[PDB]
């Protein structure tokens, strides 16, 4: 029993979500903060890629740093397009277009997370251009397939009853998958960096950015998929902004230590 016939209104009304036909103080506030964060991400990551390409000094570690910067740039673009599509604007959507929006978000953040794990793995190995391009194509292939799987097959077009409260169309199975994927990625980063340490400031801030910008989102998604009657829609719009603020901080987290890169920035 599968229904692509209904519009977004049917799916929201099925769920607990609110369409927000009219503009709001909260809607204007989140639009302003989101556009600010997106402008910051785009500018900062454009600067990082320009530097990593202008200097022959940063010609594999800096390739993975620039790949992380490009994924964060894509996250900025995805979040920028998600804005100018919220509040009353969401009411103008269709199933295909809304899936476009959420798929861009999925692939962008998955690419950012995979680049963080790849930089951790390279740092572990360090402690030609073959392994670096192999891991870049693995990161991008995994990001695209992860952002496309719900857009094709893995969503609640067919089970209205069994899917999420926040994403009315993604399923509890997909949200559990994404969140456990991110959780195991974070524990792999923690074990790699702890083994490396066994420097403390760099490790703590690198893990801390990730924990304070993801644990909110991941615990929120697990609550949505596990606990009924846990009012979890309330703190969604700001937790996504925190997840994008992670990609905002990544360019200065992974470029502050390099005095050469600091001198480069011009
Ligand atoms: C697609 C799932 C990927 C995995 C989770 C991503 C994530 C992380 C941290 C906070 C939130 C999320 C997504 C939550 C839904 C996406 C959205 O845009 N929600 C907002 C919540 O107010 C409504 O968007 P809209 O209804 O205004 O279009």
């Amino acid at each position: 029993q599968c229904f692509y016939n209904e519009s977004i209104a049917f799916f929201y009304n099925r769920s607990g979500k609110h369409l927000a036909t009219e503009w709001n103080t909260v809607s204007k506030l989140v639009m302003g903060l989101g556009i600010t964060v997106c402008i910051f991400i785009m500018l900062a990551n454009l600067l990082v890629m320009v530097a990593i390409y202008v200097n022959r000094r940063f010609h594999p570690i800096y390739y993975l740093m620039a790949n992380l910067a490009a994924a964060d740039f894509f996250a900025g673009l995805a979040y920028f397009y998600l804005m100018f599509n919220t509040g009353p604007n969401t009411r103008r959507l269709t199933v295909s277009t809304w899936l476009l929006r959420q798929g861009l978000i999925d692939t962008s953040l998955t690419a950012s997370v995979a680049n963080l794990l790849a930089i951790a793995i390279e740092r572990h190995i360090t402690v030609s251009n073959r392994r670096v391009v192999v891991v870049i194509v693995v990161i991008w292939t995994m990001a695209i397939v992860m952002g496309a799987i719900p857009s094709v097959g893995w969503n609640c077009i067919c089970d209205i009853e069994n899917c999420s409260n926040m994403a009315p169309l993604y399923s509890d199975s997909y949200l559990v998958f994404w969140a456990i994927f991110n959780l195991v990625t974070f524990v792999v980063m923690v074990v790699l960096y702890a083994h490396i340490f066994g420097l403390l400031k760099t490790v703590v801030i690198v893990l801390g950015a990730f924990i304070i910008c993801w644990t909110p989102g991941l615990v929120l998604l697990l609550l949505d998929v596990c606990c009924p009657q846990c009012d979890v829609l309330a703190y969604e719009k700001f937790f996504l902004l925190l997840a994008e603020f992670n990609s905002a901080m990544n360019p200065i987290i992974y470029s502050y230590r390099d005095k050469e890169m600091s001198a480069t920035f011009r």
